[PDB]
């Protein structure tokens, strides 16, 4: 139970769920809640998971340029980033860096009306009424490169997993 | 519409669902996400949601005082608390200061010792194998003494609101 081999398999569970966030509108992974440093404390909100690769190690969201979490970013760019999964008994916590990069303009084409709309707006949080910015280019990628994964597994007992860059190798640890 | 009274309306709301997070184990804000600043970058975690009282604007949790997260707000007792409720069509964004109190003695006297084990052993996240701490009183209370409340209604369209300490009267901004 304690094995190399178990937590290999965990980390590799992980990441599937990770994956079926990018699949399934209705998986817990599909929102995942993203934390900054933001001007007065720590924030947070949810985002919907667009990519994930096991492989790179990185989470993707879509945002808007002018929004806050791009500010924060801009300052500090550390990260961290939840999901609870209660069907499948496990919370996972991992650390990253985000890395903000253009949008696809491919992509913002092929978006709702509305969506397209929306990141044409006013600046998100802004007291209404107030202006709108039509700048397409405030579609924006922010590329999460993980360097610390936390996993619990609410099983009996719990059992609780901590992998870290560069070794990435799992060590079990005390609920 | 955007009238006082659907603002004051979808605040009331909020603290309706806090409550039922306290009486009712499967909906999302028994377990609300807790961010705190922690020794490099942001932090968050799940925690059960003990109590609620729109009246004083606290969120209550129970803790274990030899655990990281007393130790982040020892240092910095600004934290942040998230609650997506997707069949209310609800986020809420909390700021909060949080004050670590000592635990009702007579509570922890009449706990099962499942539960007590939470507040036993080894000190949470050290690696395995783990000589289990003598700290007294790891019992804690985490009070979160809410100062903005952000909502998103995920209506057609969106709308969001903020509202702020002491009198909680509420704004519209975008979404
Ligand atoms: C279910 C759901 C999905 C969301 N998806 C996104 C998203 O992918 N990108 C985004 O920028 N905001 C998304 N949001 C809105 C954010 O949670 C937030 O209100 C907004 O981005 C402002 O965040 P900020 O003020 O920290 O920048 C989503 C909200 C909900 C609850
Ligand atoms: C469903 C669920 C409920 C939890 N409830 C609590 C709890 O109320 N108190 C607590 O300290 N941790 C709780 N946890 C465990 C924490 O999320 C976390 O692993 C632990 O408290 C350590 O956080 P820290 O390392 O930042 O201190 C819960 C986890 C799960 C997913």
């Amino acid at each position: 139970g304690m094995s190399d081999t178990v937590l290999t398999g965990l980390l590799d569970t992980v990441w599937q769920q990770f994956g079926r966030g990018t699949k399934d509108r209705h998986h817990p992974a599909r929102h995942p809640t993203l934390a900054t440093i933001g001007t007065d404390g720590p924030d947070l909100r949810t985002l919907v998971l667009r990519a994930a690769s096991h492989a790179e190690a990185t989470l993707e969201f879509h945002t808007d340029a002018a929004s806050p979490k791009v500010a924060h970013i801009r300052r500090d760019a550390r990260v961290a980033i939840h999901i609870w999964i209660p069907k499948a008994s496990l919370q996972v916590r991992a650390k990253a860096i985000a890395k903000i990069l253009p949008g696809d303009p491919n992509l913002f084409a092929q978006l709702p009306e509305a969506a397209r709309m929306n990141y044409q707006g006013p600046v998100p949080g802004t007291p209404l009424p107030a202006e709108p910015d039509a700048t397409p280019n405030r579609f924006t990628r922010l590329i999460c490169h993980l360097s610390e994964i936390d996993v619990l597994h609410l099983t009996t007992p719990h059992q609780r997993a901590v992998y870290t860059a560069p070794d990435w190798r799992g060590i079990w640890v005390s609920p």
